[PDB]
DNA sequence: TGATCCGTCCACCTT
DNA sequence: TAGGTGGACGGATCA
């Protein structure tokens, strides 16, 4: 994500009741789950939960898995660390993970590259009504729609939209592209000091950050309040803006990733009750009527 | 001061009217008034005279309390204060790589003089000097808001007299103790943690953690003792709580080093020993002169006989 | 000037 | 993993 952007966006958050999202289809970036779930299989059992409670709410998930990594991404993550092995289990608990996910009748694929990219790609397209994600990327990939903290465990969950925005912060995608070059992300470090009012600060009063460098280069007389300030943070923290600042490389990463346009609709199939009892049997031991308890309430007749 | 040491005792102090002062006898820690007049009070750079205006303002006050004042000024700077600031200086140089004048301390005391108020010069700090008073009880308490005094051993403290309000706030070593379960000797020792004009402290230790360090070790010896006999002998890690593995942690990724200077006796000494004017004999208040208290404002700042009568009359 | 305010930084926690 | 949070840090301001 952006650093600190929800700090930004949070304002123009909008609550939603969990029962307003029904039979909506949704796309889940699940990129991330099974590193937050690192009592055996809790990938497993993280899985399970979080499936459980979107289709209690007759949500229609599709999940979305991360394909490669980014030159970009690889490079910033680099510089910010300046019988199986790792790859192999990870391979297994995707794999473990997705078979769960199948014997539900849920959906999933594997984005060429970044899950977010891909899941504002399947919004763009209309295969789903909204994301399920709190990766802040997912706007600057071009996303709308997004559904956050889905699962903490409130009465409702807080729905983001590129128009409110726009409206409340006046920012468009291109902005929030060059935000993230002052907060820095994933594909950039930004710049010291700026953080989430500094940042916004600059964009409002510089229109973007072109002029803001312009602004620094040029004057390094009769500077304002703000731009006397502003100037000798940049110094006291040795900020150089050159021929690189703005990044055509970091715009293109997020206003051309790489991405799936295939416009084939998704399909969902019911819970397959049976191979869920045996799946939960297998896994975790589960006796067959405890996974019914939890899964009778969801079979339609 | 002591680094975050407000934030510390904040909560045991209690605020005091004005007008309970009345004939207390009072340490003044004028030391940096004169400074902060200078850059407090400026135009659109720093108005002339300022500390005579600043200073006049402030006698007033005391005495428009019944306040008995004596002022105490600083003398020289400790060598261990001139080579703590240095080496911070050099080192924060090592991270990117309105003067007080002689005229202007004789001016204020020239005014003091015709107040009929006391006032010494400390041989070095002058919370140092001001705590010796008190102990000595040639004066009943301390106005002053530098954290330091108490690590001086002052232990009847005003802080923030001269902000605009109704009350001031009071603190005492007592409460300290009975409150925080801090002595005179652990504030010397969370001073070496959290930094002060004696000592830079150490890396990552803010007042919680500092805290945390005094209530769980005892003392910085202990403290040292325990990381530096866990960084050798790594079998004296396995057993120790969440806290230890935690706190240990962190001092390694600060890179942590306690060596015989931890803590130091030096910092200890400084405290416990400052320079100070040791004499007995009791300060003696004498009556506002008018004459010479007119003619002064009328030479310093051209204020009219008059406008200071206005003021002056009720006082006397 | 020392203390305070406030925006930012850093690493742990939860997930 | 990475957003949030607790604690620390630092420049500008208070007074
Ligand atoms: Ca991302
Ligand atoms: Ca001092
Ligand atoms: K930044
Ligand atoms: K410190």
């Amino acid at each position: 994500g952006v650093h600190s952007f929800w700090d930004i966006a949070g304002p123009t958050a909008r609550p939603v009741r969990l029962e307003s999202l029904e039979d909506k289809r949704m796309a889940v970036d699940a990129s991330i789950w099974i590193y937050q779930f690192l009592v055996k299989n809790s990938h497993i059992t993280g899985f399970f939960r979080r499936i459980c409670k979107l289709l209690y709410f007759g949500i229609r998930p599709v999940f979305v898995f991360d394909g490669g990594v980014p030159v970009l991404k690889r490079e910033t993550i680099r510089q910010r660390k300046e019988k199986r092995d790792s790859d192999e289990v990870t391979m297994d608990m995707i794999k473990e993970v997705q078979e769960l996910l199948s014997r539900f009748g849920i959906p999933y694929i594997t984005a060429p590259m970044e899950a977010e990219a891909q899941c504002a790609e399947l919004l763009q397209l209309n295969l789903v009504d909204g994301i399920i994600t709190d990766d802040s990327d997912v706007f600057l990939f071009g996303g709308t729609k997004i559904y956050k903290n889905m699962f903490h465990e409130k009465n409702y969950v807080e729905f983001y939209d590129a128009e409110s925005i726009l409206k409340l912060l006046g920012l468009d995608r291109k902005n929030m592209i060059e935000l993230a070059q002052l907060l820095g992300s994933d594909y950039t470090n930004g710049l010291k000091g700026m953080g989430p009012v500094s940042s916004i600060e600059v964009i409002a009063e510089f229109g973007n950050l072109k002029n803001f460098k312009d602004w620094y280069n040029n004057g390094q007389e009769t500077e304002n309040k703000f731009e006397k300030d502003l100037r000798k943070k940049l110094v006291n923290n040795e900020i150089i803006l050159d021929d690189d600042f703005p990044s055509v490389m970091v715009y293109d990463a997020y206003m051309r990733p790489e991405v799936d346009h295939d416009t084939t609709p998704f399909v969902w199939g019911v819970p397959d009750l049976d191979m869920l009892r045996s799946f939960m049997k297998t896994q975790l031991g589960w006796p067959h009527e405890k996974s019914d308890e939890i899964l009778i309430p969801l079979i339609r007749d």
